[PDB]
């Protein structure tokens, strides 16, 4: 009651939605992307408000403090978990909801941007496209992600091996801590600042906005997805591509899709197709690359043409706010330092891709400038040595359909285990997958030991230090879930 007349005091109340409100069922729904996380059996916010200001949030943060009524902070909705909208256990909580707070301001010639932490991927990448076509910002692969939770996680997509990770691309923010002070780098300090970044989502406070540096892309990007089935060799081929593709030059990202007994080689090439075919002669001469698979485009055009393999529909493709896709959804990641062997390359694509509920695997290849970079130079520490992340997407259309799929999961993950990272199993943090652990809550708050088990695995040698800074920032663990840094106080 009181917690609601504190926000009624503060914040107009067409931006306050209460269970019993009309709209309320379209509020929390517009960026649910998982059919698991939406239906009536999941735990409902007692409130959502909808800020389009930075002001109303500290307001909010400030009422829940007094009123002891924790805020989980929603901006493009895309955990797969759903810990920005949603709680494993009952329990009573406000939803602070950013997708009002949108805007991209693009400085061009300083290659400067400003990004609200509720702008999409799309919008942002859009945005750039406005003001350079030959400027970009490496993040990921989907145009309807969030900034603020993407960036808060690290966030890797296409360019990561010429320019790393999303939150090590970012050189400012405007954050709102746990006390509802405003904060940007300066004020924050070094261990605060390296924690946001990478450290993961609502840990550390809400991200207001991102100050973002622009990179220089070529006028002309060259794509390419080359297919082959086992019968044309692919098993041989992706045992080539593990050891190759972490090597290849800073310009050239092939990353693999397989969801059966094939599998699909997509490339970003910083460059024309000209020069990418000689090189493919010369590095990867096993994929048969030629001339005719050659796909040239800008690169604000490469991003719905991987993600989607869409030619022709820029604005659409990137300005996408009607939520339609929606599959119930299963992931869980791995980080490769070792070569597996033929072997195991067989197994996973004449096997374990053809289960029932069998997922899709997407292998990423690291190197260059994202595994250039420390492990503890940022909070992300999947860095020298790894060969590939793995991502299993599991998505299904059925209610009640969900046995099989989440068994295969656990399955493969199982089959796995001997071939992948280990002590600790390394995950990434995006990619949240709560069978790695949670938190235990003792005195109201989250307990350390329950949280490195978790925590090492998105973290590695980076965990302590996130929750020694979580400890100075927020105490109390006010901004927490059931998978956020606890904290480490004297
Ligand atoms: C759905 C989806 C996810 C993808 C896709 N592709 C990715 C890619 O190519 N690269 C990646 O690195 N990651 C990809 N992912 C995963 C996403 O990166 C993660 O799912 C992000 O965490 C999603 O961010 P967002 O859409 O903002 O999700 P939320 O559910 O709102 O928040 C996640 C998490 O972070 C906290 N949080 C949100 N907002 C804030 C702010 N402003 N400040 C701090 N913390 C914040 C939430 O509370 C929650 O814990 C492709 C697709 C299709
Ligand atoms: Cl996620
Ligand atoms: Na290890
Ligand atoms: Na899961």
């Amino acid at each position: 009651e009181d917690f609601l007349g504190c926000l009624v005091k503060e914040i107009p109340p067409r931006l306050l939605y209460a269970k019993s409100s009309p709209a309320y069922p379209s509020v929390l729904g517009q960026t649910i992307r998982n059919s698991r996380w939406s239906s009536p059996d999941n735990v409902k916010p007692l409130y959502i408000i909808t800020p389009t200001q930075v002001s109303h949030i500290q307001s909010a943060v400030v009422c829940g403090r007094r009123h002891t009524v924790r805020i989980r902070v929603r901006s493009g909705g895309h955990d797969y978990e759903g810990l920005s909208y949603r709680s494993l256990q009952p329990e009573t909580f406000a939803v602070v909801d950013l997708n009002k707070m949108r805007a991209v301001w693009v400085d061009g010639k300083a290659r400067t941007a400003w990004v609200d932490s509720g702008a999409q991927l799309g919008e942002l990448y859009y945005a750039i496209y406005k003001a350079s076509p030959t400027l970009a910002f490496p993040a990921g692969v989907c145009p309807t992600v969030g900034v603020g939770g993407h960036f808060a996680g690290g966030g890797f997509g296409m360019l990561l091996r010429k320019y790393g990770i999303a939150a090590e691309n970012v050189i400012d923010v405007k954050l709102v801590d746990a006390n509802g002070k405003l904060h940007d780098k300066k004020s924050m300090g070094d261990d605060h600042f390296w924690a946001v970044r990478g450290g993961g989502g609502e840990s550390f406070g809400i991200v207001v906005a991102w100050q973002v540096k622009l990179l220089p892309v070529p006028p002309t990007v060259t794509i390419f997805k080359i297919s082959k089935t086992v019968s044309e060799g692919a098993v041989d081929i992706i045992n080539k591509w593990q050891v190759v593709a972490p090597q290849l030059p800073a310009d050239l990202m092939i990353r693999i899709i397989a969801q059966g007994p094939k599998a699909t080689f997509e490339a970003m090439y910083l460059g024309t197709c000209k020069t990418l075919t000689p090189l493919m002669s010369s590095k990867f001469p096993e994929l048969g690359m030629n001339p005719s698979h050659c796909n040239e485009m800008s690169w604000i055009q490469s991003i719905p043409f991987v993600h989607l393999g869409h030619r022709d529909a820029l604005e659409d493709d990137l300005l996408n706010r009607q939520n339609s896709f929606k599959p119930f959804a299963e992931y869980k990641s791995d980080y490769v330092y070792q070569p597996f062997p033929k072997t195991v390359w067989e197994q996973i694509l004449n096997t374990w891709l053809v289960k029932p509920g069998a997922g899709i695997m997407i292998f990423d290849p690291y190197g260059a400038t994202i595994s250039a970079t420390p492990e503890s130079a940022t909070p992300f520490p999947h860095r020298k040595g790894v060969l590939f992340n793995i991502q299993y997407v599991n998505y299904w259309f059925a209610p009640g359909a969900a046995a099989a799929p989440l068994s295969w999961s656990k399955d493969i993950y199982n089959y796995m285990e001997p071939y992948v990272s280990k002590n600790p199993r390394q995950a990434y943090a995006n990619y949240r997958d709560i069978d790695l652990g949670r938190n235990e809550v003792v005195n109201d708050v989250s307990t350390y030991a329950s949280g490195k088990v978790w925590g090492q695995k998105y973290f590695k040698g980076n965990f302590e230090r996130l929750a020694i800074t979580k400890g100075k920032v927020d105490p109390t663990d006010y901004f927490r879930n059931e998978q956020s840094i606890p904290p480490l106080i004297k």
